[PDB]
């Protein structure tokens, strides 16, 4: 009469917390979907042996379609767990299948799980200072989105950091390269001119966050837009004015250049 | 000989991942602070059990003064876990103890938790909506800490959510609730009067992330200033403009009014 949200965490199958693991494993059915983002550092196959569950996969019309279909009906007699990458209701249509389980007239509990929103904090960016969050798409045919240019204008403008998320096409498992994203937003900056990303631009990139070797990078644009960041995938962020805190922090870990103490503190 | 930031989740011991426990328990030594937060749902003895280990607490004079003095010492030559509420670096200062620990030749690791920020999630608010965050402090003396006050007003201008973490007095085990926040805020008000935060303003409040059933309401503070929302720690949230299906998920899961539909 249960149905659980259970996040899997940042990398691997070890990301989940034992709460989640415990309630997983005690669950008569196991769903998960990957279409929101990939467990980049493991296999389906690696977390069905941790939980010791067969673990039916959902597409995102699956989910966003026929929710009501295909979980909850199975949670009316029994105890329904439904895995994420990272933290539950995070990803932002989430919340709504809430509201799919009470109106079918289900109990739905959420185990959290680390989220990259939160994990980033291991830029050293101060987490109060991070401003609005946007995506970086690809552009395609006569559209052109840009808005995440002005997000980051909007927020550097008061001082805020901006953590961009990478387009990702889950099914086709291609990711967006922070190289990518670096290229996109040099190509808008030329487009709407408002010195908001130049090559002069710093910023920092995360790859594999939650694995015991994350890519913490930091530095300016015209040294980092051709630079090997590995596998994605990649974490875009676009510093504020920093604090001389964060930039010493970026200098002794991220490997950002002594520069940035004199020019973006 | 490492060191080992290991966040220990939410409500109770059990918010470790499975990758936290599995390195604390191989650990020599393991420290951990309990100043930066309150992990209502669970102990010490419990931690311990569960890690199978002694943990030394550290104080913030501790860390903040000898973290090179009693913990990186102990990595030259073992493996040193330093366990934190949610996750170790996150609303936390922590992060410049890697720079300490680097400076002192000692690698460090970090194990993510589940953190509040993040969980935020569970309150129908798109995350990525939120703006920039602050922190309610309690007033000392004479002094009266009303910064937060203009954060919430950029981001309202913004029409972004706002994020509140609430002040904690660990040494004297005292928690700021969010109905004294709710006080604090509406007598800044009084006194800057930028109409920013009434008796109309809409908030929210999250109480115990990280347990079966935590907190989640909704509503004007005129009605929820005075609301028993249970045990600290709280945090407390003022919206921004509302999306038609987060003004929804309000009103259908912490009860907030129909009114906040219409999300003009
Ligand atoms: N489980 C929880 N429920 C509600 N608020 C919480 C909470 N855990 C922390 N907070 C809020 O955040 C403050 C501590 S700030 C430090 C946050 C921590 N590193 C993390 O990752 O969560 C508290 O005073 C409180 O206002």
């Amino acid at each position: 009469m249960v149905l659980y949200f259970i996040g899997l965490g940042l990398y691997d199958e070890r990301d989940i917390t034992v709460k989640g693991l415990e309630i997983a494993k005690k669950c008569d059915y196991v769903f998960a979907e990957f279409y929101t983002s990939l467990m980049a550092g493991t296999t389906l196959g690696r977390i069905q042996k941790l939980i010791g569950k067969e673990i039916r996969v959902l597409s995102r019309e699956d989910v966003e379609l026929n929710f009501e279909n295909i979980v909850l009906p199975l949670a009316k007699e029994n105890d329904v767990a439904f895995l994420t990458p990272g933290d539950p209701l995070v990803a932002t249509t989430h919340a709504e299948l809430r509201i799919r389980a009470k109106r079918a007239g289900v109990e739905s509990y959420v185990i959290h799980a680390p989220s990259i929103y939160s994990a980033v904090g291991i830029t050293g960016l101060h987490i109060y200072k991070f401003g609005k969050s946007a995506t970086v798409a690809y552009p395609e045919g006569n559209w052109f989105p840009t808005s995440y240019y002005d997000v980051i204008k909007e927020n550097a403008e008061r001082g805020l950091h901006t953590l961009l998320f990478l387009d990702i096409k889950a099914e086709k498992r291609m990711y967006m390269t922070a190289n990518e994203a670096m290229e996109l937003l040099l190509k808008v900056e030329d487009m709407k001119k408002g010195g908001v990303f130049t090559d002069d631009t710093l910023v920092v990139v995360l790859a594999r966050a939650g694995s015991l070797n994350p890519t913490i990078r930091a530095g300016y644009v015209k040294d980092l837009i051709r630079e090997d960041f590995g596998d994605p995938p990649h974490i875009l962020i676009v510093p504020g004015k920093l604090h001389i805190v964060e930039a010493e922090y970026l200098v002794e870990i991220a490997g950002a250049p002594m520069e940035i103490l004199r020019v973006n503190v």
